[PDB]
């Protein structure tokens, strides 16, 4: 095995108290996808300034991430006391291929010291640490998280130009509030800047040393470690895995300025992660002496379609979120950042149906539900619509009516009652866009206003919100044409707006940019 | 294995590391991003 160099020598471990209640903040962060946040560039391959769709695992366009924030422990006077920490231990994450992160935003500002706020400390980039297995359990003292046969952990040491790996197997510890004692509390990991970090001698041992203090080291596969330099840049990192093993990538290696990731180092790690989780840290840095730290953000990955926009010099510096919106599924279809003015046709509301109803004598609340859009089955024959009490047709004895193309125009039951079956509504959608303006708007076909609402129970792509902004101010609007978003009655004559939307009506620009 | 690496402007066939086809190489001006070698037109085609 991997030569780990000394176990701990202290038993016991410094006490780890919960003051999660502390870091309870809201600093969101959405992707922006058109400056290319998170994204991963492609493999093997680069481009000229031509736009390309592509097919990858990206971060959704709408999501604000997991925001955690490492923070100094209890300190009193001149010394170091307990670890003040957040309860990070306890989150553990469904691994789902992978995830992106985004460190040290907020470098460059000031912030709070969150355990101690109104000291208003500036702050600064720190890095974060992980766990990764394919198993997790409970403690002996009950405690979440606990991972079982080998993990992978990645930590810091001390400065931030350090970095290590590991696959391990991880040992508790019998010491006083260590893992197989029974004053446990919580594992964390921790730095101690007075000692630690020294400018002629960084202590490369640091934070690992503090791991060893809760847990040892036996079976170590792999180990690796890689070499940083400090720098207040925004940092792009994240984590995949194939059947070649994990794959790391970073901005900083290849695009520091950019913040497309690379392909930056890959694992020989082949066992599948199941689980994820974040190892809080904290600092022991003395109560005079205290530093707060920027933010950090993780987003999940997903297979999506994307635009990317490649510069001249092979950089992606716009992309478009295929699914996210009716506008950007126009985008896509024309491969384009740049669409034509026109009223174009989407994706329609499917419906969504509500609970089944089943029946078949031979389990006993519903056997009927007399008009909705529900799923059925009747004696082994299945589909979904809504039902309507109705008059008598075809012959009773036969029960299944139906139409020249075999769709199931209705049924005889065994209360005795006919009932028409007429599917489920789906509601049409098209939109207005002006390419001058860049503004847009929203029709719904003729299924009326009744029908429509400023959220929708029924179900196509992702969201509407892009209209929203102004079209959740409103009501919808009733028209001759269909129901409306962001119309505006305004009962003015116009020869041509080029945006006829049919019969007499048209979609006029608010007054030309 | 050790004499044509390189035939600055013919017709040749070609193995770039796994990577085969034939065509005629000129020295050029930088355009994609180097680290990722091989530069690509929007219909799969190796441009440089």
């Amino acid at each position: 095995y991997v030569d780990v160099g000394p176990d701990s020598v202290k038993s016991a471990c410094i006490e780890v108290d919960i003051q999660q209640t502390f870091f309870d903040k809201t600093w969101p962060r959405p992707i922006d996808v058109s400056k290319a946040d998170g994204i991963i560039y492609p493999q093997g391959r680069t481009y000229s300034n031509i736009t390309i769709t592509y097919q990858g695992l990206f971060p959704y366009q709408g999501d604000h991430g997991d925001m955690y924030v490492y923070s100094a422990g209890h300190a009193t006077g001149t010394t170091p006391q307990k670890l003040f920490v957040a309860n990070y231990s306890q989150d553990v994450k469904q691994f789902a291929n992978g995830f992106v992160v985004r460190i040290g935003a907020a470098a460059n500002s000031t912030g709070t010291v969150i355990i101690s706020p109104s000291t208003s400390a500036t702050i600064r980039k720190i890095y974060p640490a992980f766990m990764l297995g394919s198993s997790v359990g409970n403690f002996s003292d009950g405690k979440m998280g606990r991972f079982f046969n080998h993990t992978l952990v990645l930590l810091p040491d001390g400065c931030g130009t350090l970095l290590r790996a590991f696959y391990c197997i991880l040992e508790p510890r019998s010491g006083n509030h260590c893992p197989a004692g029974n004053s446990y509390t919580s594992f964390a990991t921790y730095h101690t800047p007075a000692t630690d970090c020294s400018d002629g001698n960084y202590n490369r041992n640091a934070s690992l040393n503090s791991f060893k203090e809760y847990f040892n080291l036996r079976n170590c596969t792999f180990m690796y470690t890689y070499n940083i330099t400090e720098d207040e840049i925004l940092e792009w990192f994240g984590i995949t895995q194939t059947a070649q093993g994990v794959h790391l990538f970073s901005s900083r290696y290849v695009d520091l300025y950019g913040g497309n990731m690379f392909q930056f180092a890959t694992l020989p790690v082949y066992d599948t992660i199941k689980y994820y989780s974040i190892i809080p840290h904290s600092i022991r840095s003395i109560q005079s002496d205290r530093k707060a730290w920027a933010a950090f953000y993780v987003y999940k990955l997903q297979p999506l379609t994307f635009l990317l926009d490649f510069s001249v010099d092979g950089y992606i510096r716009r992309a478009i979120d295929c699914g996210f919106n009716d506008l950007s599924q126009l985008h896509c279809s024309y491969e384009s950042f740049d669409v034509e003015s026109g009223v174009y046709s989407v994706s329609s509301f499917e419906a969504k149906p509500s609970g089944s109803v089943v029946e078949q004598a031979e389990d006993t609340k519903i056997a009927s539900q007399l008009g909705n859009c529900v799923e059925y089955s009747l004696y082994g024959v299945s589909g979904r619509g809504v039902f309507q009490n109705c008059t008598a047709v075809g012959v009773r004895q036969q029960r299944f009516v139906y139409d020249a193309y075999q769709n199931l125009v209705g049924y005889y039951s065994d209360d005795g009652n006919y009932y028409c079956l007429r599917a489920c509504v789906s509601v049409p959608v098209s939109v207005i866009y002006d390419k001058e303006t860049k503004t847009h708007a929203t029709l719904f076909g003729s299924v009326a206003c009744e029908h429509i609402s400023s959220t929708m129970s029924q179900y196509s792509r992702s969201t509407r919100s892009m209209l929203k902004r102004r079209d959740s101010t409103y009501g919808p609007l009733q028209t001759p044409v269909g129901c409306v978003l962001g119309l505006v009655n305004s009962s003015l004559f116009v020869e041509d707006c080029k945006l006829p939307l049919g019969q007499s009506l048209c979609a006029l620009p608010d007054t030309p940019s």
